[PDB]
DNA sequence: GATCTACTAGTGATCT
DNA sequence: CAGATCACTAGTAGAT
């Protein structure tokens, strides 16, 4: 079971926010992630892991303000110690970046590259969010490999298309060529 | 190849608006719609079938009025003849509801009950609307039985977990009043 | 291998 | 003036 949110921006384009509470929870979330998924945690407290889904191509410094804020807020709210403390850092880092090393016990992750570690501080509370966002809050019982899956499976059929697209050109290139000539 | 927009709601929630390509792409997803799925299409003229993703357990009769006039401009938008009146009756039914017979041309559908089909008139014509999705516009190129399974797998084990709280609670309650 | 059918793919032109 | 469709020709999978 995994919690789920939406967060709109203005841009009038719409983010989905999964989050895991629990450990294996968190490893599972971890296995599956997306490439377009960023991963949020408090810093040096125990929080949930909870994620943030890019649309594609979108690149982590594109994330909007608000929608970050609605994640740190999320992570932040849902961190056992960090609903106290008022002044929290956020660490976010794509989930490509999530190192998972043998040594880990359940639900701990590492980072592939420590540059892509981006960190954003989170001033004291907003009720007005968790309210919003609490209005969006859905449950389900997803099967992550599978919808995995079909992102994959449409990355691959976007790429095939594309070839497609090209062998035509070529096709048509040829043609005006042998119709110059 | 399936066009997907989205619809912001009053209430800040997005629904999902996917639209076919061509009438074949478009059978492919009259084959594999979701049971959450509105379809859509201009009431007896040509026009595209644009579907609307309802949330899970929302009902056609839920459906806010914005998303709503949203899909119906939007099939409105890409009719032939529809685009150019200025009063165009829009019919949506569940996809349950769709009825495709082998004797049916590409770009027709049929219904299992007349029950089921509603009505709703778009008047005059908006650009805004047409624009503000035309900004959520993408191109996908979805497996749609993957992704229709997908969601099966999710309310199989939902219906799981449900009948094991279920079982748990009787469990307990026979366990009080038995010893009670 | 030798026919044969039954389908798919490719291509140029012609129609919207 | 891009895409759908027609009217072919040519290639491939089975099947006898």
């Amino acid at each position: 079971m995994v919690f789920y949110f939406t967060s709109s921006s203005v841009n009038s384009s719409a983010y989905t926010i999964y989050m895991g509470k629990d450990k294996y929870e968190n490893e599972d979330l971890i296995k599956h992630g997306w490439p377009e998924d960023i991963w949020f945690h408090v810093d040096k407290l125990s929080s949930a892991h909870v994620y943030l889904r890019l649309h594609k191509g979108e690149n982590i410094e594109d994330i909007p303000k608000e929608v970050l804020m609605d994640c740190a807020h999320l992570v932040k709210a849902n961190s056992i110690q960090g609903c106290k403390m008022n002044n929290v850092n956020v660490v976010y880092t794509p989930w490509s970046n999530l190192k998972k090393t043998a040594d880990m016990d359940v639900g701990q992750i590492g980072f592939h590259r420590q540059k892509d570690v981006k960190i954003v501080t989170v001033e004291k509370k907003v009720n007005e969010i968790l309210n919003r966002l609490e209005k969006t809050k859905v449950e389900r019982f997803p099967d992550l490999a599978a919808e995995k899956e079909c992102r994959d499976r449409e990355e691959r059929n976007e790429k095939k298309a594309q070839i497609q697209e090209m062998k035509k050109r070529e096709k048509e290139e040829m043609k005006k060529k042998r119709e110059m000539d």
